[PDB]
């Protein structure tokens, strides 16, 4: 049935979730949406009609012949407006995945990827001062990591229309993105184009790069990090004269560095810190409703507890924070309105680099907190929450380790935000 | 149409400029040329034609079969009197290549190369001295380094020149480029002749580099050290007798080692003072114009405004420092003039290149800038800057960290330049 799946794909362009769930038991179906992180239950529904929907997404992908079987893992690509019927505008591709689940059930998990104040988007004031100083740098590297829920490619391309406008459009940028998802003025995206099977995309994304080395560069920015064939050559631009801007999946700020030496860059490499300009890692959490704006006490008598972590982070400031509002009212929807960026920004020295390359991170760690006056995800995460722009339960379970910071810690933020 | 693609060769070979950009969209096509490093908008005009010229262009190279299709990566050349039609006389070669961008649009970039008071062009004394004293020397090996806009091969033809008649003609010296580009007298430079594809070319170069060897050499002068075979063979050449003067990409003079590192070069080669004689880092900023020159008040009451670092650097001399003027006089075009050298060059000893091989950069900095009475590229941009010669904002551009200097050390080089 083509017209369910219109009007599923319909919905899920209306809402604008993520990524599509299907899991299709012996008896009933379950739908479900990943919409802001979070995951919801959409619909319940037959088998049959399920794996009818099913049948016709795997046959309208670009992945023709190797017909659609059960107990079988299979991927495939729908493009808008090139795989056979239309598409809605707002959305170019989706990826679909096929996985065996049980006896007589299936999974699918459709990715779908979208079309889609510019300088703070949730930033602190000391984010912004960093992302200036290294805008100013001609020369170096740039790393943004974080899951691939948070906002980087928004961030990279806020950071380079920013740069464009600041150069006075006498510098030439160039970016490698194998869907061009974001438009950036004056940065002539490079897509993929003769992508044939996906084995040979690596090659292609080489290539990519390569003919944008033989180019006039200056700024590079490529979508992704993947393998080392790709960080090898840009460390190899960076050291050359070029500045890149890349995007790459990690845990933690200073846990780049495990993940490079994990594909293969040498010591060397990452112990200038002329070359290594900046690290940024980001966590994306939902926004309170600022007009609502229930406090403690009524989240108490409405109903449910915090956990006694909850409550070792709320002590310092009781009537400060505040919950959210599940009253149903016209302002928001659910209380949760949009999101906004938690992020830490490091700007290397020598003795920090030296002291993350000779395995001592506790101490890298202290370095950075104390003697460069950092911050990590967990104290920004606990200054919003004091502030009261995001919930307590939604950062707990976001990043982990909020409850660690130590009271006198806590003291110097506070104090350090109110004189500034 | 030729003839569109006749006069902007003709323009571009008139007003001289290094490469020529054009992005052709979906409705408007943009050309762009880099005139002295920075970028400028030469004209916009319609999408077809702008696709008539980049085939014209793709079909006149030597690169015939493989025929002009759009969301393609190519790459080309053209030679004078040699590929079809004739070109201009100060154009030897130009290097195109085409990219993919977006739907229904291209990206093509063409690199000119042009046929094209000896003791110093915008150096230090120091840096003279220096560089007698290396020519002095008759057995090691030097490395010029920086970026593509840099003037390398300007500095290598005009030392050699210094040096054939530093010696009376009683010595041979043997260069090897891939173009011949600049004449050098008593040089009999090779040319890489039977180049077949790209990927035979380095094979040719290895073979021209042996041929070299297996001559008189004595002094060896290849155009570029790009892979691992060639840095083997002129080190080894180094170990041997001769003496080697090359080219290098590298972002700082002591960055050197770290692409020799990269390249495979072993610490025992790198560990000897007597064979790494010298190493250069240089790169090329913009003339004010000195019958203008215009101060910091004049640029204030004009308009605009000086940032809080250019500031900061300024506040040592306020009136000794000068500002472009954006009048159009008849004696500056746009007030830049030309262009001058900012350069650092380094004599390593034994104690240097230890530290450097342990590690120890900020030690070996420091080592080099307090014992061995070094300078680097921000100190010369500082020193330019108070004298007057160059823009603030010219040397921010291009060099980071200038308001790094300490002012202790801003007074040391002031009392060291006025009491010399
Ligand atoms: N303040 C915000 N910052 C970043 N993203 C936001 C923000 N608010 C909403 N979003 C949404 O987060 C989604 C994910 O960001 P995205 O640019 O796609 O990064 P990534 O490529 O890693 O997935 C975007 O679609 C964006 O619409
Ligand atoms: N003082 C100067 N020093 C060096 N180059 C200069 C100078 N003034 C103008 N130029 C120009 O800089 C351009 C680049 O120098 P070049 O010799 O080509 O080095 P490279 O081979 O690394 O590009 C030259 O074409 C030269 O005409
Ligand atoms: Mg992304
Ligand atoms: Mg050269
Ligand atoms: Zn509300
Ligand atoms: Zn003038």
């Amino acid at each position: 049935v083509e017209k369910r799946a219109s009007m599923l794909l319909f919905e899920c362009a209306e809402m604008r979730v993520s990524d599509l769930h299907i899991k299709v038991y012996d008896a009933e179906a379950d739908i479900y949406i990943r919409k802001d992180g979070d995951m919801e239950l959409l619909r319940q529904i037959e088998s049959n009609t399920a794996h009818s929907i099913l049948a016709s997404l795997y046959n309208n992908a670009d992945d023709s012949d190797a017909t659609y079987k059960i107990n079988a893992y299979q991927a495939a690509r729908i493009v808008a407006s090139k795989s056979r019927l239309a598409l809605p505008p707002v959305i170019q591709a989706v990826r679909l995945q096929f996985n065996p689940l049980g006896q007589g059930g299936r999974y699918l998990i459709a990715r779908f990827l979208y079309t889609d104040d510019p300088t703070r988007f949730g930033f602190h004031h000391s984010h912004a001062e960093s992302f200036s100083r290294m805008r100013n740098l001609p020369i170096g590297i740039n790393i943004i990591s974080g899951p691939t829920g948070s906002g980087k490619s928004t961030t990279l391309k806020n950071l380079l229309e920013l740069l464009y406008i600041e150069k006075k459009k006498k510098v030439n940028i160039i970016s490698i993105e194998d869907p061009p998802e974001y438009e950036i003025d004056g940065t002539a995206q490079l897509p993929i184009t003769n992508v044939e099977t996906e084995a040979q995309r690596g090659e292609e994304y080489r290539k990519a790069i390569t003919a944008a080395l033989r180019s006039d560069p200056d700024i590079i920015m490529p979508g992704e990090a993947r393998d080392a064939e790709v960080i090898n050559l840009l460390f190899t631009a960076a050291m050359t004269g070029h500045q890149v801007w890349t995007s790459l999946h990690a845990n933690n700020a200073l846990a780049i560095f495990d993940r490079l030496k994990d594909q293969g860059v040498d010591e060397f490499k990452l112990t200038d810190p002329e070359l290594i300009t900046g690290l940024v890692a980001q966590r994306l959490v939902r926004k309170l409703c600022a007009q609502c704006s229930i406090t403690l006490t009524e989240y108490i008598a409405s109903g449910g507890g915090i956990s006694d972590t909850d409550r070792k982070i709320i002590s310092g400031h009781e009537t400060s924070v505040r919950f959210p509002n599940p009253r149903a009212k016209k302002c928001c929807r659910d209380g949760y309105n949009g999101r906004t960026i938690l992020a830490e920004v490091i700007e290397p020295d020598s003795k920090l680099l030296r002291l993350v390359a000779e395995g001592k991170r506790e101490d890298a760690q202290h370095y950075w907190l104390t003697s460069l006056h950092g911050m990590a995800l967990k104290e920004h995460a606990w200054l919003k929450i004091i502030s009261g722009e995001i919930c307590v339960m939604d950062a707990v379970n976001k990043i982990s380790g909020i409850d660690n910071i130590t009271e006198e810690r806590k003291k110097y933020l506070f104090s350090r935000d109110n004189e500034i």
